[PDB]
């Protein structure tokens, strides 16, 4: 797994991964499913950016978790949103909400509620590697060619660990962390 994600995703992105297990006290070289999983997470968040204008999107993830904070109350203390209980995704400037963005290669619809359970003015936005997707109240934010894009880089990327037997065992690693 470890070869696929460095030919699979930018460098940068790599980079940002290690770095964020290395803080988190784990080895990307050891737990590759969450390695790869971290991937993908920050690729679809900046997929999801590049959906709207310049002016739309604050990028929260793959940022510093303590600096990230100082941001979220920075919009919160100017815009009056409520300041969110978990650190968000991203910031839609126009909707004016928070965003968390769920990759999963469980079931979409199980993801959600889980995730809603979890989490109120959050806007929750699901994405799987099969072509599906999820987002509250059916509002999916981006026009449907930026959303096809996301689904077809995600689908893809299944397809590719599949052709080298990672598929599986990536798959199982999400419900043994549910399950855990
Ligand atoms: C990880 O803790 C630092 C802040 N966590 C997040 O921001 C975040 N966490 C998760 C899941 C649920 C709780 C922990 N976790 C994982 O370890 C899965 O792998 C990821 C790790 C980081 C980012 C994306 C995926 N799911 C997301 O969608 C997400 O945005
Ligand atoms: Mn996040
Ligand atoms: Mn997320």
């Amino acid at each position: 797994m470890e070869d696929f994600v460095r030919q699979c995703f930018n460098p940068m992105i790599v980079e940002l991964a290690e770095k964020a297990m290395k803080e988190y006290g784990e080895d990307p070289k050891i737990e590759t499913n969450k390695f790869a999983a971290i991937c993908t997470h920050l690729e679809v968040c900046f997929m999801y950016s590049d959906g709207g204008s310049k002016h739309r999107f604050e990028i929260i993830e793959g940022r510093d978790r303590i600096m990230a904070w100082t941001v979220v109350n920075s919009i919160c203390n100017t815009t009056g949103v409520e300041k969110p209980k978990f650190l968000p995704d991203l910031y839609d400037y126009k909707e004016n909400r928070f965003i968390e963005i769920g990759v999963t290669r469980r079931e979409v619809h199980i993801y959600y509620l889980e995730k809603a359970n979890k989490i109120e003015k959050t806007h929750i936005h699901i994405f799987s590697f099969t072509g599906e997707e999820m987002a509250t109240k059916a509002d999916y934010t981006l026009d449907e060619e930026s959303r096809a894009r996301i689904k077809t880089r995600l689908f893809t990327i299944r397809q590719e660990m599949a052709s080298r037997s990672l598929w599986d065992s990536f798959r199982q690693s999400e419900r043994a962390a549910a399950e855990l």
